[PDB]
């Protein structure tokens, strides 16, 4: 589970037995026709796959380009997270586990996990930073109705990083019964591989859909990147194809302000939540608090596969600010009638940063922005 | 003809007759135009997300000893079947040269769907909403603002859907040259009930193609909630006279014998409402009465004339469930399947407990998702 020098299994020793068990089970289902039948049936009828690739005519006219939106916002629960949550909770049920735990920032992973746990009849305990239980309270309501226990985390920054800390402590305390579901491609092997392999359906669909619209591969594919699961899913089938793959990190108040979540652009090599990867840290190796207007991107690390792609030049990375993402959120609502997630709005904001006159561009619309409605309107820049 | 047996017609002030004949003429022109349906079908597929899946609800099927399938209209863009009609009508408005859209809304799903379509086509949009539904469906009020629409709250009358539609029709009458009125249901003067039903019948045409690949035959039952009746008409129409038992479920409110409900077909009388001769909740003196329902989307005192005709000729069966039965089905689908249904659709799901379906194949129209209803459902005394 190494992507060049990145990745690995950097965990307390007690977890190695659990990770070896998970790796053996996963390798078992990768050749199991019955797993992929039930999983693909649920993706189609329960989640709503395949998602359409939508020609955004008014957006295209504004930029003089051909802009297509991969509509992951149309999935059940409203975000790409459901592709991963269904697959992993199914794997957990097949392994004999009876309990699910996870951390969540925007609440989209928590809702998707609680949804899969209700579908498969499993106990579910979701950890979420206290600050995020307010900015994304609508998702807290959904989780409780779906039968999950929501535990607010008041430690540290009280956001995603600290929720994951608590979920990992829960997992270690409950290894007998509990399967830990990471929401992104960050974690000890085999988790980054498992999550990416559940999300690459996005890129595989996109790869079959775009020739039907333009007769060729796109010029650009743009996706937002915090941990990196939605971007890994759409990028993976296109690696080394010649398409320009652009991952967009959260620039927060600005890359020079110290208030951002741009791990690849501003972090250093380090260890976080099981992975050797790029992490925002001070000069003494202490992990720093991240910041973003988007709770989903508010995380100080990045997936090890993206650190490897950045190093080898297979994917290009940049960042946009809070204000640029807010402008793109408003722009898509007005021009196309689609309210995007504030996470995905970072990708849409990057349309202003590339020379795309006459170019074919696919933007990964990773989720819908109903959860962000209150925080956008109350933001001082929008007011 | 615009008449479903004795129901329907164009019972409107004279000032609207000209606009309705122009609308009927324009609609007949596009009914044979392949350039219209190519653009409309492409938008349904890539923008709204059609076709929607037919989902086998395994845990729900186990509870009732049946084979229960959900038609997942909740997975459409904006989260409800209303988008099918709103896209088609705003497209018609574009081809007619209109520049402004107006409508009324109850649950906010039609207001959001209409504002969404107006944004897509770059049109001015003005939505009217009852003041009560402004506070009970506040999530949809915010969506409409960011989509670029103006939302006018209505404090008149019962401050719900009926009064909002009144104001929207008043808006249309005073803006007849630039404004296209988008009804949210199969209620209104001809040709609107036909137009709305012909946009919604894609639900049933898809269902008719999907159910044989799951069961090799037609279902025993198809169940859908009914207020105005557009989602039920959409799924029922391709199945009329097919031998399938078609069941429309009206809002029973606090009980059919309490006077606090919205069951127009079961407890209304023949009357005129918003252009249609149909069944309307009224007193013995012919005065329309206020409806009531825990669901804002079903809180309407009339019903579409095609459903009045279907009930009279026996082609569809109609019944009701109470507010409490709807809330139970809302919680049940959330816990058992991980699907949070609209409170409107929950009336159809609650009816699974009211018929003998042991060993039967049942399709339920899941007309929307219920994220808009979470605050209302939790704070309800029966749930608390
Ligand atoms: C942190 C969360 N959200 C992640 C997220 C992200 C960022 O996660 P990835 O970088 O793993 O795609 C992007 N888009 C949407 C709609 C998201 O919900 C969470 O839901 O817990
Ligand atoms: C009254 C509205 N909609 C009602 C509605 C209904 C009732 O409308 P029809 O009887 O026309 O299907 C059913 N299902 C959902 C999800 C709904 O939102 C409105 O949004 O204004
Ligand atoms: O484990 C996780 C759950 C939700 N979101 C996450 C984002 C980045 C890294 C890990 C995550
Ligand atoms: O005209 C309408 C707009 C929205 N909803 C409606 C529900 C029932 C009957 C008419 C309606
Ligand atoms: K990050
Ligand atoms: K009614």
């Amino acid at each position: 589970g190494n992507f060049g020098p990145y990745g690995g299994q950097n965990v307390p020793e007690i977890l190695m037995g659990a990770l070896e068990e998970l790796e053996a089970a996963y390798e078992g289902i990768m050749k199991d026709e019955s797993f992929w039948k039930e999983y693909n049936d649920l993706l189609r009828d329960y989640a709503g796959r395949p998602t359409p690739l939508y020609f955004a005519r008014r957006l295209s006219e504004k930029y003089g380009a051909r802009v297509y939106l991969k509509r992951e916002d149309l999935l059940h629960t409203g975000a790409h997270k459901i592709n991963n949550a269904i697959g992993q909770v199914l794997l957990a049920k097949l392994m004999g586990k009876t309990r699910i735990t996870a951390g969540t920032g925007a609440g989209q992973h928590g809702v998707a996990t609680a949804t899969a746990a209700a579908l498969f009849g499993m106990e579910c305990v979701i950890y979420m930073g206290e600050e995020d239980t307010i900015r994304q309270k609508l998702n807290v309501e959904r989780m409780k109705l779906l039968g999950a226990k929501v535990v607010p985390v008041k430690s540290g920054s009280r956001t995603l990083k600290d929720a994951i800390d608590e979920a990992l402590r829960d997992w270690i305390t409950n290894l007998q019964t509990t399967y830990y579901v990471p929401g992104s491609v960050v974690g000890p092997h085999p988790y980054p591989i498992i999550v990416r392999n559940f999300q690459k359906v996005i890129g595989e669909e996109t790869k079959k859909q775009i020739p039907e619209k333009e007769g060729r591969l796109p010029d650009y594919i743009v996706a937002c990147v915090s941990g990196g699961s939605n971007a890994a899913g759409i990028f993976y089938p296109f690696i080394d194809s010649g398409v320009k793959l652009i991952g967009v990190e959260a620039g927060g108040e600005g890359l020079e302000t110290g208030k951002h979540a741009a791990s690849l652009l501003k972090g250093k090599i380090g260890y976080l939540h099981g992975s050797k990867t790029f992490v925002l840290q001070d000069d003494w190796g202490q992990v720093q608090a991240s910041h973003s207007v988007s709770a989903g991107l508010d995380y100080p690390g990045v997936g090890p596969e993206h650190a490897y792609w950045r190093e080898t030049g297979k994917v290009l990375y940049d960042a946009v600010t809070d204000e640029e993402a807010l402008d793109a959120f408003i722009e898509l609502s007005r021009l196309e009638g689609i309210i995007p997630a504030l996470e995905s709005s970072h990708a849409l904001a990057y349309l202003k940063k590339i020379n795309i006159k006459g170019k074919v561009v696919v933007v990964n619309l990773s989720g819908r922005g109903d959860k962000d409605l209150e925080s956008v309107l109350n933001h001082p820049y929008v007011r």
